[PDB]
Order: C-alpha cells, then structure tokens, then sequence
C-alpha cells in the first residue's frame, strides 16, 4: 500500500563516523551506509558531506525524493529545537553556532530536524528498545564519554541552554576528579571507558593482593570497560572491587533521577552496556539503596536493547512530526 | 452563558483554612474567598463544606456549572490523581480513602481534578510568580518538611508512580542522618526547618569559639531554624557555618537539578525562604560549583514571589486541560 511507501532518514553524526539510515515510517531500518567526519578546517565539511551522502544515495538507487516525509538528525553539542541551531560542539571544532537546518533543508528539499545525540537515542531506544513507548524513560550512554536522554510525560526534555539531560555532568562526589566540564567529581569521570580506568587506577593501591587486572592497569593499559567487567564476572577480586565503585556512583546517580524523576524506566546503553547483566544488576542494586521506597517499587534498571543503530532510529522518529495528518 | 468567557475554580486545602479562587483562563484573578477547614469527625465534613461553599458562590454570582470549564484542587496527603483520591493527610483526620473528585463531580457536575500541595505551588509560581511562565520551572519548598514540583516542556511532571518532584528525598550525603523514608542523608534531613537545627546540634559539639547559637544549645534552649538564621545574620561565626553546610546540600540538589533539566529557574519557597536574598545567594554560591558552565550561566536560582497565593492560583490551573 502507498503508506508503505513512505520513508524517514536518520543521521547519526558522531565525532569519528556519520551514519545514515532509511526507514519505514514504523521505524524498521531498510539500509544503513556511513562516513568517516572530517573535522578539518573548523568543521565545515561536515554539512556538506551529509547532504552529499544523501543526495548521492538517492541519486545511486534511482530513489523517489517525494517518498521521504523528511530527515532527523542527532549531534553533539547543544541543539536549539526552535532555531535548527547546534551549540558547543567543540570536539567537531565548530566554535560557533550552525545554522544545521537551514543548511541542508535548504539544500535537500526535504523537511528537517535535529537533536542532541544521546536524546536521539533515547527516543530510540523509548521508541523500538528497552523504553518501551512509556512517557517517562531515561537514557544514559557510556561510552568515550557519558551522555544521555529524558522523556518526561511524554515528551524529550531540553531546558532552557538544551542541556537537559546531561546526566554525565551531575556531580557524584563533591571532592572527586577533574572533569574537563570544568567542575569535579561529574558521573562521566567515573563510568566513561576512561573514568573506569581511571577509578581502577586510584583504588589499585587500596588493593594488596594481585589479579591480572591490577597487572595491566599498573601497567599503564587502557583496558576497556567489558574487559573490566568480565575480570569481575569471572571472580577478579580486584575488578570486583572496581565494579563496586563505579556501580555505585551510577547508583546515586540514577537513584537521584529516579528520586526527582519516577521514570518507568532507566535504559543503560553505549559501550559499556555489552557488558550486561552483571553491570544492570550492579547499577540496581546501588539505585535501590539510594531511591525512597515509592520509586524503589516502581522505576526500573534496564539495558539497551538497540546497541548503535538506536541514534540511527531516535533520529529518524523526530522526522515523524513532519507527517500527512 | 457566554461561552467564549469560562472560568477556573481553584482550591487550596490547608489545614486550617480552605482557599479558594475564580480565575479567568488566563489566570486572571476574578474573585478569592475561604473558609475554615472542620476536621472533626475523621474529616467527613471537608469535602461537603467545600461544595456548599462553590455552590453557594455560584448561586451568589449567578452562574452556572456551565460556566466553568472545571475545578483544581491541591491537597496534603497521599494523592491518585487518576481516580481522584486522597488518603493519608492526617491534619485532616484523612485516615481512609476520601473519594474526593466522586464527591465534587456527582455534586456539582463540574469536572474536577486534584494534585499535592506541593505541586500546585510549583504551578502558581510557575505561571505567575518566579517562573514568568517559562517552560521549564522547578519549585522547592521549604518548611516543616522539603517538598518539590517540576514543570518541563510546559507540563508538570509524575512519573510512573506519580513521585516525580520529590527532591526532598534525593541523597545529598551518602553517610548522612536517617531520613523518615528509610535511606540516609536526604536533603529534607539537613534543609527543613528540623533539618537546619539537626545540622546545627550535630557541629556545635566540635565547634570550640564564641556563638551565641553554640551557648544556648548547651544551654539547652530549644533553638529554631529561623533562630540559627538570625545569628548568621548577626555575624555569628557558628551559625554561618551551619548555614554554609545547609547552602552546600541544597547547592548540590539543585546544582544536580540544574544539570539534569537545566530549567530557566529552581524556585526556592516556603518558611525556610523567608531570610531570602541572605539564603538565596549562599545556594547560589553552591549550585555555581557544582553546576557546569552552559546550566550554571543560564539556569538561574530565583525566590518564590507568590508566598501563600501560588497554591490556589496553581490549583486552579489544573482546571485547564477540560478546555473545549
Ligand atoms: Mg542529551
Ligand atoms: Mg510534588
Ligand atoms: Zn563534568
Ligand atoms: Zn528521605
């Protein structure tokens, strides 16, 4: 039928690679193609390039421009919805604001809109994964760095500078690292790929025994987060160690948004998440201790269910405010 | 009978006064008056004195059911909106379920909704005081306990289980003072007015120097909260020290707030509010800390403005999703 005709783009712009998708209006992925982000010269190949993607992929399989309701787009930095505006993406190295959706609805023609990356994969994720369409989810994603996503009474939260949902900026120990943020003690630097290491590297000399995890943190290895995990899951008496505290301050952490928020759901995605059950339950059993019984009873510790393809997926959902009604 | 002109009834149920308030759809007051709350007898008689009251009003007025688009409540106690009950606001003597929107409705046949108390004051102040009707506003009262509303993206917030807003209970200090809910170190434990005065008596014992506020806990004095504000306001180098701790928990919670939802205003209201700009700026001062720069540099701490009227005009603007 001709509604089944009908496609959403979503783009995926990461520091590294820019990843595309086509989908169904039901948000099932019909092809996925990326690039690698050219950051040079102050970023300002990076608009080009995706409009060049896309009009090429449309141009390469002989698409129907008129078949796409239209194109979402999460990115890092700070997203002024209203404006099509992105602000304080410094690790792209625009230093100033991008008029993002002037640029490529201009050049595309078809309708556009954008969002923080991590709030995209929340909608995803809310939409296809773990968050199960509940107008209350919270996203968190560790990776690189830790980021995230809040649906509250059914819609995402921006705040007035859009920085609602930084969740990797709450501060979890007044007196604890340096965050590049500019403050100490942020959640992102405890439960990033580096902040787990970091924590493995500081509580090293708190451990007496040995274990091949110690070994190769002493050694100066940037371990990742799964390898972590996995020496604790296999009995690594000091990656249990390690597990603890970084579970723990994802624990207050979360447990604070669960306090403040109610969310039916926490959805732990990114990295980190494949390391699964052992790191939710870990994550859960610290949010327990730290929620008041009401929302002890009720929100609940969750794992992604989409892995990488839920940016890909949230992007596209924002598309969907373009529809024939 | 002009349709094109309805208006909100708004109610705020205290425990010793019931307010009331006509209000256009703009939340132009029309008319306010009260009446005394009886909770004799298990508090059986509220809900009819509050009919007899608005049906009375009505009758006064000259209007008609039909010239209201619906009635807001707010209310202490244990709330589901849903249904539209009440249970556990013992001021009230609410000791069971009160069917309160069954009540209001099969009487007046106006339609009606109910949230807590401090929900609807984070309405007020949201629409017509500190929050000048932005979209993302976060109240914070504090009194004999510490309570909460959050507005984002223009709606108030529940959650799954309708405790959305309650920061009173966000943990502030890991190892802190037993809170009534079962977990320690709430903020209510060091930020209400008991929760001042316990931060208080548990510093004065390693605190050596001057302080008024040091010689009459060990005088034995019942001191308040108000009273340990005063003696910072003094100059009293205990007291300031008592309320630099207080500040740096009620920094840390609305720092973290500011970091999670970045609203354009964290209202500060209620009893503890009251020594106002001398309170405000020392949260201030915390929340820059533990906020980054984009949430520190736009979100800002502001007094509630409304005092004990936020309450009714928040009230009733629950009355507005009956519109049309
Ligand atoms: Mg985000
Ligand atoms: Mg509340
Ligand atoms: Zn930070
Ligand atoms: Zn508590």
């Amino acid at each position: 039928s001709n509604a089944m005709d009908k496609k959403i783009i979503g783009i995926d712009l990461g520091g590294t690679t820019i990843k595309f998708a086509i989908l169904t209006t039901d948000g099932v992925v019909q092809q996925k193609w990326s690039i690698e982000t050219n950051i040079l010269e102050d970023g300002k190949h990076i608009v080009p390039s995706i409009i060049e993607s896309i009009r090429h992929r449309i141009d390469l399989y002989n698409m129907k421009k008129e078949d796409f309701v239209g194109i979402g787009m999460g990115t890092p930095g700070s997203v002024d919805i209203e404006k099509g505006t992105v602000v304080g993406a410094y690790n792209l190295n625009w230093t100033t604001v991008q008029p993002v959706k002037e640029q490529i609805e201009s050049a595309l023609g078809i309708p556009f809109a954008l969002d923080n990356d991590a709030n995209v994969a929340a909608l995803g994720e809310r939409w296809k994964g773990a968050g199960e369409n509940n107008p209350d989810v919270i996203f968190i994603t560790l990776g690189t760095g830790v980021g995230g996503g809040i649906v509250a009474a059914g819609k995402l939260l921006h705040g007035v500078a859009g920085c609602a949902g930084e969740v990797g900026h709450v501060t979890v120990d007044p007196n604890g690292f340096d965050c590049t943020c500019g403050k100490r003690g942020c959640l992102e630097t405890v439960s990033s790929a580096t902040g787990v290491v970091r924590v493995a590297r500081h509580l090293s000399e708190e451990f007496a025994g040995d274990s091949e995890l110690k070994q190769a943190i002493d050694d100066g290895q940037d371990v990742s987060s799964k390898d972590v995990f996995e020496f604790a899951e296999k009995g690594d008496h000091f990656a249990l160690m390690v597990v603890d505290r970084v579970c723990f301050y994802l624990g207050l952490a979360t447990g604070n948004l669960g306090n403040t928020l109610n969310p039916d759901s926490v959805v732990i995605g990114g990295g980190v998440s494949a390391a699964g059950e052992f790191l939710r339950s870990r994550v859960e059993k610290y949010f327990q201790e730290f929620t008041f019984p009401q929302v002890r009873n009720s929100t609940k510790i969750k794992l992604a269910e989409l892995g990488n393809e839920a940016g890909v997926i949230g992007a596209a959902s924002l598309a969907l405010q373009f529809s024939k009604e």
